[PDB]
């Protein structure tokens, strides 16, 4: 991306500087590998020589690419050829209240700039009236204004989350960019029919967006197991390296499919975004500001175009003999005959700003990889022991082991119950170890262990949801 600093604005946006995370009663149940990210310069855990706000944008300002590399326009034509030839828009009412395959506006999220500086919550900008949300006139005016002549600021916040301890001391905390509510609804009107269509069939068009891993892991597994090899393709700084040339190609195709000229100038505000960080402002040329389900769809589409542009360079590529599955920067793919990830890294290094690296941190990719080796959405594909035709999404243990040791504003028992749905896919023995180790630590702290959903209950509910 390219960062262009702009003038300061008054009033600015109040940046979060106080974490809601704190140690849970289960703290110490597992070895401590993570701590909450540093949110303020005065945090004592920060290494003495480091400026926190400088660390937030290290991936950015490395450059932007405006010209297409070879195969990019051809790969996009191939990818979009499978789409319906007329994608519909959504009405403002459907964009606010949602559809069966698009969720309604979440009224508890912040409204973004400039509503936050005006003290106006998302809920204050709408009226609920027979169970249906309607915009207030001041917000309806900004929506129509954004559709016709978009101009709005993303709000930059610090991500309040657990980080590996070395990232805490180095101040390598991540940024969240919240789109304003009027820009979100306008984008849902222009792109919500595309989002509706894609989310209704997860795994189609190389996109897992909108999937439910408990149900769709079995579907994804059998669409990939027929390929002898399936590979991870991990990126470095994918959000920062997204080039303008990819955005312009997606604009041309989405405007053609949707048949509305306004989608190009809306997506142009994503490709060339404006941001407010406290009292400071800046422009980001290239790169992905996130903050939207539509940007997740756009990022996933751009990832499919970029991987396909490398795949078509291989002599053995066939249109009928490849499959990609992506969610933003997270990708797995397979081809018959196989096309090795090193072939993609070679093409990426020569023609593109994309940076792919092996998952193992090695200087080279694994020589062979199957559906059983890949990681997708932080989960492995593991067939059930008793019913091998059902596939478990097995989450990385460090996620729920570290997460149970920290708590936010919610009740601790509610956090434990929500983690049980993730942990139990590891199997009855690994699940019982996790429950037992949490129980022992909470017993030392409060003397009264929390309750855990039995493995037989979670497994029965999982099988019934797959057998329906």
């Amino acid at each position: 991306s390219i960062i262009i600093p702009g003038p300061n604005i008054v009033p600015g946006v109040n940046v979060n500087r106080k974490s809601k995370l704190g140690r849970s009663p289960a703290f110490g149940a597992f070895p401590v590998k993570k701590q909450p990210a540093v949110l303020t310069q005065k945090d004592d855990r920060l290494e003495d020589g480091i400026r926190l706000d400088d660390q937030l944008f290290l991936k950015h300002n490395k450059g932007d690419m405006d010209e297409s590399w070879p195969g990019l326009e051809a790969a996009a034509d191939l990818y979009f050829s499978k789409f319906p030839t007329m994608i519909h828009t959504l009405t403002m009412a459907a964009a606010i209240n949602g559809t069966p395959n698009l969720e309604g506006i979440d009224m508890n999220q912040a409204a973004g700039y400039p509503w936050n500086t005006m003290g106006r919550s998302r809920r204050s900008l709408f009226v609920q009236q027979n169970g249906i949300w309607l915009p207030l006139p001041e917000l309806e005016a900004e929506i129509n204004k954004t559709l016709e002549d978009p101009y709005y600021f993303y709000s930059t916040f610090l991500k309040d989350e657990l980080r590996p301890t070395s990232k805490v001391t180095l101040g390598l905390t991540r940024v969240v960019e919240a789109a304003p509510i009027h820009a979100i609804i306008a984008g849902r009107m222009l792109l919500g029919g595309l989002i509706e269509y894609m989310q209704a069939n997860p795994g189609k068009h190389g996109s897992a967006v909108g999937c439910n891993p408990d149900l769709h892991w079995t579907k994804f597994f059998f669409k990939f197991c027929h390929y002898p090899q399936v590979f991870d393709l991990d990126y470095k700084c994918f959000d920062a390296t997204l080039p303008s040339c990819a955005f312009r190609i997606v604009e041309k195709h989405l405007e053609r499919l949707i048949g509305d000229e306004r989608v190009t100038r809306y997506i142009e505000t994503i490709r060339h975004s404006r941001h407010v960080f406290g009292n400071e402002t800046y422009e980001m040329i290239g790169g992905n500001p996130s903050g939207c389900v539509g940007t997740s769809i756009i990022n996933t589409i751009i990832n499919n175009i970029c991987v396909l542009s490398a795949l078509i360079q291989h002599p053995d590529f066939s249109p009928e003999s490849f499959r990609i599955l992506a969610y933003g920067d997270d990708v797995i793919y397979g081809c018959d005959p196989p096309i090795h990830p090193s072939f993609i890294k070679e093409f990426y290094d020569r023609y593109t700003p994309l940076v792919v690296t092996p998952a193992n941190k090695t200087d080279t990719f694994p020589e062979n990889s199957t559906i059983y080796d890949v990681t997708f959405l932080k989960r492995w594909f593991v067939p059930d022991d008793i019913r091998p035709f059902y596939i478990h999404p097995v989450m990385d243990p460090d996620t729920y082991e570290q997460s149970v040791m920290w708590l936010r504003d919610g009740d601790f028992q509610d956090l434990v119950t929500s983690l049980c749905y993730l942990a139990f896919h590891s199997g009855p023995k690994t699940y019982d170890r996790w429950c037992t180790r949490v129980r022992d630590q909470v017993m030392k702290t409060t003397g009264f262990p929390p309750t855990f959903l039995p493995y037989s209950y979670l497994q029965t509910r999982w099988l019934n949801l797959l057998a329906a």
